[PDB]
Order: structure tokens, then sequence, then C-alpha cells
């Protein structure tokens, strides 16, 4: 049941009773209230029950420490049946291993893990660097342009096409299908309300992925050598040779990977540019010390936290910081709060590119569901920033960033950038 969320000014959090703070509001990030809202919960109600929202009753866990406890304890806090606050559109549910408990989760993850293993990422690195070079060489100088479509959306589309060996000139479909899956109003308070186009996406996605399998199956029978892409790898491994005979698992986990990498990588790419503009000393420091890029990528991902939360269901009664979460209660782990928790990160709101524990961020989560594409994400941002510093002396954000409506995605729709050449 899809709802067109209407933007009302969000109240100053100090003018509310604790019981009334609703973190499911998808305009908290846009209106720059998320910070104050999460600070007050961290300090006064770090394990907080909201009895009423558009999405029903849910708990918010906002302290770094408590997020680790919940994320680690998969047996107490199930990932089934969903991993977002709300529900997917009626009859348009997709079986992803992210929304799965062991042993089933482990089997499906093992089947697909190899594609983003550092060994296989080495095979792709040259192509990802080349496709990055092309886009950056195409950008206008001394002219403000929208970074989101031009670089972030573009590089992300290419990344997903590279990974799947998807028809390169149909790569916009992977972004479009991903946006409408993860941005459904019913799931995340996103802007997407049209369920007809979502049924179209399901048909278009099941067709195109079944086609890509058959095309690769033919080239292999024709004796062509297996490539570095996911379908090649799945067709090589004997467990996943007949994966097209498990259509739920096949389309589900293919959809999971594209949803997985889409907004996440894009908003990391946009977020990084903004973070270095709001903290101009960090950019001066990055240019003098470009060996900081790897750690900066960790700090950008901590600072952005592209996915605000992940949801779980208590499998039994669980005591947590003096609160009793009841069997069946929905629990949000607010990673966006944990990565700003001064109990872990001194000066948690500042971008510090040489932050020595940057890598201890929880943007990828923690435990058996820790991000499968972490290495791919870090690679793409490292590559982006290596290629940027080669070409550009300054990256100047102009005007105000426009932010996406969601309680799940922390993203940008517009980020106006002026480039200066070296
Ligand atoms: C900045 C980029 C990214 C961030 C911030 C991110 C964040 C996350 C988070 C928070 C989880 C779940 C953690 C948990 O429940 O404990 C996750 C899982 C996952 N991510 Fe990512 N991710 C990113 C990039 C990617 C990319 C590029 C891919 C694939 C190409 C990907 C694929 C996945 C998959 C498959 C899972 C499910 C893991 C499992 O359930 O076993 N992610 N990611
Ligand atoms: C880690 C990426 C997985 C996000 C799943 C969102 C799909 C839905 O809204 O049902």
């Amino acid at each position: 049941p899809q709802v067109k969320f209407l933007e009302r000014p969000v109240p100053d959090v100090n003018t509310l009773a604790l019981e009334d703070i609703d973190t499911s509001n998808p305009f908290l990030y846009r209106q720059d209230q998320w910070g104050a809202y999460f600070k007050r919960l961290r300090d006064e109600a770090p394990v907080h029950f909201q009895k009423s929202s558009q999405f029903g009753p849910f708990w918010s866990v906002t302290r770094y420490e408590d997020i680790l406890f919940v994320d680690k304890n998969h047996e107490l806090f199930s990932s089934e049946p969903q991993i977002i606050l709300g529900d997917p559109p009626e009859g348009l549910s997709v079986e992803m291993f992210i929304a799965m408990d062991p042993p089933k989760h482990d089997v499906q993850r093992r089947a697909v893990q190899g594609v983003v293993a550092p060994q296989n990422l080495k095979e792709m690195e040259g192509l990802i660097r080349q496709r990055a070079a092309e886009v950056l060489d195409s950008l206008p100088l001394d002219k403000a342009f929208n970074w989101v479509p031009a670089v972030s959306k573009e590089l992300t589309g290419r990344m997903l096409a590279t990974l799947l060996d998807f028809p390169y000139e149909q790569r916009h479909k992977l972004v479009d299908w991903s946006d409408r899956l993860s941005g459904a109003s019913s799931a995340t308070g996103g802007e997407f309300t049209d369920e007809d186009i979502m049924f179209d996406d399901a048909a278009d996605m099941a067709w195109s992925f079944s086609r890509l399998w058959r095309d690769k199956e033919a080239r292999r029978k024709a004796g062509e050598p297996p490539g570095f892409d996911l379908i090649s790898m799945l067709q090589s491994n004997k467990d996943t040779r007949d994966l097209i005979n498990r259509p739920m698992e096949f389309i589900g986990n293919l959809a999971l990977l594209i949803v997985g990498g889409n907004d996440t990588t894009r908003n990391s790419m946009s977020g990084g540019v903004l973070a270095l503009n709001q903290f101009p000393e960090e950019f001066i420091k990055l240019k003098k010390n470009p060996e900081l890029i790897p750690n900066m990528v960790s700090e950008i991902i901590r600072w952005q936290t592209p996915l605000a939360h992940m949801r779980r269901v208590a499998t039994q009664d669980v005591e947590l910081r003096g609160q009793t979460i009841k069997k069946g209660d929905r629990v949000l782990m607010w990673y966006a709060s944990g990565n700003r928790d001064e109990r872990k990160f001194e000066n948690p709101d500042q971008l510090i590119i040489d932050r020595k524990d940057a890598r201890n961020h929880i943007s990828f989560g923690y435990g058996i569901h820790r991000c499968m594409g972490n290495r791919l994400a870090e690679l793409q941002l490292r590559i982006l920033w290596e290629e940027l510093l080669k070409r550009f002396d300054n990256i100047e954000v102009v005007g105000e960033p426009e932010r996406v409506q969601s309680n799940f995605v922390r993203g940008y729709s517009k980020l106006m950038v002026k480039l200066t050449a070296k």
C-alpha cells in the first residue's frame, strides 16, 4: 500500500516528548534534522520504541555499541522477512539472501561471493579505471554541472554493467530497476508510488537476466573462455550451473547485487565531493598526501553512511540497555547514528581523512550480513579519487545540495560542481 509522503517542516526535536520522535520520517536527512534527532536519542533514549508511524511500531537503536550487539546476534534479531522498515509492494516481493537467516543465507552468499573477491576485482580494475577516465575526461571546466547524473550515476551504471557483463548500452536499466525497488514509498518512504511500472521492471528484469544467462551458456558451449563477470563465474561453479532452474534465487540475488551497489556507491561518490568542500583543509591535505586516498574512502563512507539503517525482527524477548524488545518487534539499527556516535569517533561530524579508526565505521554493518561488495565499493571510490587528483586542482561545490526523500537511502539528487584543471 503506497503513500505519497508530503513534506511538512520537521519540528525541532527539543519541542517533542521522546515517545513522539519518529525516525521513519523520510525528510529528516533532506531538512538536516537527522543529526539533532539521533543525538537526542543516543543521549536520552538509545533503545527507543515508536508505537505509531506510517510503517507501524518500531524500535530505534542509535548507539554504535548497541548496533554491533544487534547486527552480531542474527539468532536473536532475524533478517527475515525484510531488511527495510516497511514492506515491498503487494505481490512484488523478491527473495534476496540479505533478508535470509542461516543456513539458507550462507549457501546463497557462497554461490555469489567469488565475483567481488579481491582476486576477481584485480581482473576488473583496468576496465573500471578506463571507464572512469572516459567520464572524467568528458566533464566541462569552469562551468557548474550536476555531478549526480554526470559522474556518480554514470560511474555506478558502468560499475554494475562491468560486474554482470550486462549489455553496456542498456546499463541505465540496472540503475532504473534498483531505484524503483529500494525507493518504494511502502518500504523506505521513497518517492516511488507507481506499482504498474514495478510489475514492468519485474518482467523486464526476469527477461533480460534469463537472456544474459542463455547468451553466456551458448558462448560457453561454443568453447568461449569464462570471463570475470558474475554469470561466467556462476556457470563455471558446479553448484550454480543450473541456477536458472531456481528463478527466485537467480533473479532475487541478481536484483540484490544491483540494488546493493546502486545508491550506495553513487552517494559515496557524491558525498565525498561535498565532505571535502565542507572541510576544505582535508582536500589541501589529500593533494599533499595522495597516499591517504584508501583511508579517506573509509572516512567518506563513515561520514556519508549511504544506508541510514537496516531492519530486524526479534525472534524472542531481548533485554537491551534496560528495555525489553518483544518477540516480533521490528528493530532499526541506525548506522547513520552509530557513525556519528562520539562514544566511538571523537569529533564524529568532522571529515578527518587520516582518522586512524575510520575503517571501524558500520556503514557496511557487522556480522554474517556484512556488505558483500565492500571491496568493490572501496575500489570504485579509490579509482575515482586517483583519477580525479591526476586531472583536477579544485572541485568546488556551488549552491546547496538537493537531498533524496527516504528513511533508508542518504543520497543526493543534485550536487552542482565546478572543476579547475591542473
Ligand atoms: C558505499 C557502498 C556500500 C555500502 C555503504 C553498503 C552497505 C551495506 C550494508 C549496511 C549491508 C547490510 C549489513 C548488515 O545487515 O549487517 C550490505 C549488505 C550487502 N551489500 Fe552492500 N554496501 C555498499 C556497496 C555494495 C556493492 C557495490 C554491492 C554489490 C555489488 C553490495 C552488495 C551487498 C550485498 C549482496 C549485501 C548482502 C550481504 C549479506 O546479507 O550477506 N554492496 N551492504
Ligand atoms: C543492501 C541493499 C538491499 C536493499 C533492499 C531493498 C528492497 C526493498 O525495498 O524491498
